[PDB]
């Protein structure tokens, strides 16, 4: 009997579909704990007004809007021995609009010549899928085309007499699953010649930086126009053996690296070569990982006028970045309150210091919380 709170649920970040809504926080601790949220940083008042149902410290939002409810959310939870906030919890909302035409100029394009169809996602948020369909049925996907992820552009590395007539990009919003169609682009023929040979030109290449967290699955996309179609080859550029876990897809326009590791880390190169020479793209995937605690504070007991030591060791990429908080505000050096990064320091305490501590550990990638109680004995 008698603690500060501890968080036994923490509020997730949220991608939300607009067609409800928890964030999970709660808490236990002696006397029990009373709950509060912020948005943006601002009280929100519960009983007025909305249908906000606290279910056991869970905010509940039983009908949603973007436009007021678009910012992070925080949990903060109190009780007689002081005050710990929770970590932060960003609510996004996800949509996909119509476009708004449905026809589209016609383009006329030389047998042989590269060509590149835009999709051209109306706005949106959430990640998107994508399809092309071709006179009335699904394009089929090879070697000579390629549709991309990243933008839903349909490639075709060289035009052929087969290719006569429309294509309409099928968007879809994977989190919501709703899809819009755009308007169908005619493509015709020229008669006016053709498109000799050329060497490949690689139009859709991953960029030159990507950065790549810990433990995920990182895509790599890669395809060249050119005549005849060229092959496309994946290596590192320091002669490193491309891992065994790695697979290709798509007639290897895709490289996909599972479960990414400091060792897969470096200079990727993809290579498309035909008849007529080769053209190579190049990039570097860069590890990165967010804050993990190694060392946390723990709960401590100390007299009256003793001393006392903490200390905070998070592990990521770069390397985390540590600040202080005593029951839910911002905690700077003082005396007898030493504070130097990861460390802080009582050289004598006394009644007023007892309550709840945290130490944050953060990197540009990611933020961590961690909390601890400091009671002082009569
Ligand atoms: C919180 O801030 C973001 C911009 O930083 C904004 O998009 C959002 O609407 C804000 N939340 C509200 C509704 O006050
Ligand atoms: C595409 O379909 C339209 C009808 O929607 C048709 O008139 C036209 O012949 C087709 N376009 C081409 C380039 O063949
Ligand atoms: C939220 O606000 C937008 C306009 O700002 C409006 O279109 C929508 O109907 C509102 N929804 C609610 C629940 O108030
Ligand atoms: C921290 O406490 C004080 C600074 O407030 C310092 O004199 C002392 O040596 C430090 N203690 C340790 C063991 O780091």
């Amino acid at each position: 009997p008698g603690s500060g709170p501890v968080f036994v649920q923490e509020p997730s970040h949220v991608m939300f579909p607009l067609d409800k809504v928890k964030l999970s926080c709660e808490v236990k601790g002696n006397p029990k704990p009373h709950i509060r949220w912020k948005l943006n940083g601002t009280d929100v008042d519960i009983g007025m007004d909305f249908r906000y149902s606290v279910v056991d410290g869970s905010l509940l939002i039983n009908n949603p809007n973007k436009t007021q409810d678009a910012g992070t959310y925080q949990c903060i939870a109190t009780n007689s021995f002081g005050t710990i906030v929770s970590r932060e919890a960003k609510l996004q909302f996800a949509y996909l609009e119509n476009f708004k035409t449905r026809t589209r100029s016609t383009v006329s394009v030389r047998r042989g010549q590269g060509m590149v169809l835009l999709c051209g996602p109306p706005p949106h948020s959430g990640e998107l899928s994508y399809a092309w369909i071709f006179n009335e049925y699904p394009s089929y996907q090879d070697n000579r085309r390629f549709v991309s992820q990243e933008t839903g552009n349909l490639y075709i590395a060289k035009v052929e007499k087969s290719d006569v007539g429309n294509y309409t990009c099928v968007v879809t919003n994977t989190v919501t699953n709703h899809k819009v169609l755009g308007p169908p682009t005619p493509l015709i023929l020229r008669n006016d010649g053709v498109m000799g040979e050329y060497e490949p030109k690689i139009e859709v290449q991953f960029p030159e930086t990507v950065p790549a967290e810990k433990g995920t699955t990182v895509k790599l996309e890669c395809f060249a126009l050119g005549n005849p179609v060229p092959t496309i080859l994946w290596r590192r550029a320091d002669g490193k053996p491309i891992a065994r876990k790695a697979r290709r897809h798509k007639s290897n326009g895709i490289l996909e690296i599972p479960n990414f590791q400091q060792e897969d880390a470096g200079s990727y190169e993809c290579v498309a070569e035909n008849s007529r020479g080769k053209n190579v793209a190049k990039g570097q995937l860069t590890f990165y990982a967010q804050p993990n605690w190694v060392q946390i504070i723990n709960d401590i007991h100390v007299a009256m006028e003793e001393s006392v030591f903490w200390e905070c060791k998070a592990n990521g990429r770069p390397k985390p970045t540590y600040r202080w908080l005593k029951n839910g505000d911002p905690l700077l050096t003082r005396d007898r309150i030493q504070i130097e990064q990861g460390t802080l320091n009582i050289t004598i305490v006394n009644l007023s210091d007892a309550g709840m501590y945290q130490c944050v550990a953060e990197n540009k990638h990611g933020v961590i919380f961690s909390s601890a109680e400091l009671s002082v004995i009569a």
